[PDB]
């Protein structure tokens, strides 16, 4: 109900995510470390590219294990691989425990490093279905319940220099107001949710609900942006276009280019609920949408593998990871950035009906 040890554990750079400090080997090496609930590898910078202000030194680490086997990511822009161990990891500002892990040695990257940034590697907290090289290599969050008694589940406030807290095996109070609402994990390999409804500042945009399930939606602290599939971000913009034709050109929806708060509409997603024909609805704000870059990014993009529910809305959130109940957990987030006029808002119950259609297959 209440751990003041994790709260204000995590920092970054907006655009860039969210990291938490871990150690890894013995004696501890510290780094920081991207949360990322759309991966699930635990990997590490261990060699000195020149945008690094620290690395895994494997031969420092009485504890450490090689697995003698590599690994190859390649992702969008673009890509990571190394050699696979294990070591002993803690998390200075988490539960306090110790466990045996894999670890990805980072060893080649392309593009995944940032110039200027403050992180040396990636936190994966999905599941093993998308672990590579394959579904045997242990994530760091099954590690850690399978040999502690932290209880399965994580949660994650994003505040948007960004903050936030990531509290481990539990949730925390004072981080959500209101109740919290619960949608199934529809499938465990990313935290895969279904969406039933849209609405802009209101208004239903009338599709197929299968659409905005494209072919998945995803709640992913690795993502920026929300993302949309291009049949939805096509009537979303045009909606969010109509709102707003008060006072931009073409390319700013498209994030081609940046443009220099009632105006704009709330875009509410109604999730599939814990009871048959029951949803609820997470509504968020321009402030959410329109990121600081007094220069905005429109924050709000298309894609090509489905929703992809990132800091936009989470940001909005106290988001828990209820693992242990297959169910992703979400309230109006006590730090989330609202004027005097509107709120983020979790509400519900409402009635849905035919919500099981809305899932792709
Ligand atoms: C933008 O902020 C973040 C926060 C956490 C992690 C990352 C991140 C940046 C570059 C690469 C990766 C790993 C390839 C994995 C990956 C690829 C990827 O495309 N996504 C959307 C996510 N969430 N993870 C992860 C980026």
């Amino acid at each position: 109900g209440s751990f003041v040890e994790m709260v204000d554990n995590l920092r970054g750079k907006s655009g860039q995510g969210y990291y938490v400090e871990m150690t890894v080997g013995s004696p501890p090496q510290t780094l920081n470390i991207l949360v990322d609930t759309g991966s699930s590898n635990f990997a590490v910078g261990a060699a000195p590219h020149p945008f690094l202000h620290r690395y895994y030194q494997r031969q420092l680490s009485s504890t450490y294990r090689d697995l003698r086997k590599g690994v190859y990511v390649p992702y969008t822009q673009g890509k990571w691989e190394g050699e696979l161990g294990t070591d002993l990891v803690s998390i200075p500002h988490g539960p306090n425990v110790t466990v045996r892990a894999n670890i990805a040695a980072i060893t080649e990257s392309d593009k995944f490093f940032i110039n200027g940034s403050n992180w040396e590697g990636i936190l994966g907290l999905a599941y093993a279905e998308i672990a590579r090289p394959d579904d045997s290599l242990e994530p760091f969050f099954d590690s850690l319940v399978k040999q502690t008694h932290v209880p399965n589940l994580f949660s994650l406030q994003l505040c948007g220099s960004v903050g936030g807290s990531m509290i481990i095996g539990g949730i925390d109070h004072s981080l959500y107001t209101g109740s919290l609402w619960y949608t199934p994990i529809r499938r465990e390999w990313y935290y895969e949710v279904i969406i039933v409804r849209v609405e802009i500042n209101g208004q239903d945009l009338k599709m197929d609900c299968k659409e905005y399930n494209y072919d998945k939606s995803i709640v992913d602290s690795g993502t920026t942006n929300l993302r949309l599939p291009k049949k939805v971000f096509e009537a979303a913009v045009k909606s969010i276009k109509a709102a707003s034709s008060t006072e931009f050109p073409d390319g700013f929806w498209l994030g081609e280019q940046l443009v220099c708060w009632n105006i704009f509409p709330v875009i509410s997603l109604y999730l599939m609920g814990e009871v048959t024909n029951q949803s609820f609805r997470i509504t968020i704000l321009p402030q959410q949408y329109l990121r600081p870059v007094d220069c905005y990014k429109f924050a709000i993009s298309q894609s090509s593998t489905g929703t992809v529910m990132g800091a936009v809305i989470m940001e909005g959130f106290y988001v828990v990871f209820d693992r242990a109940r297959k169910r992703i957990g979400f309230a109006v987030s006590a730090c989330h950035v609202h004027d005097e006029f509107r709120t983020a808002a979790v509400e519900g119950p409402f009635v849905t009906l035919d919500m099981e259609d809305c899932g792709y297959n």
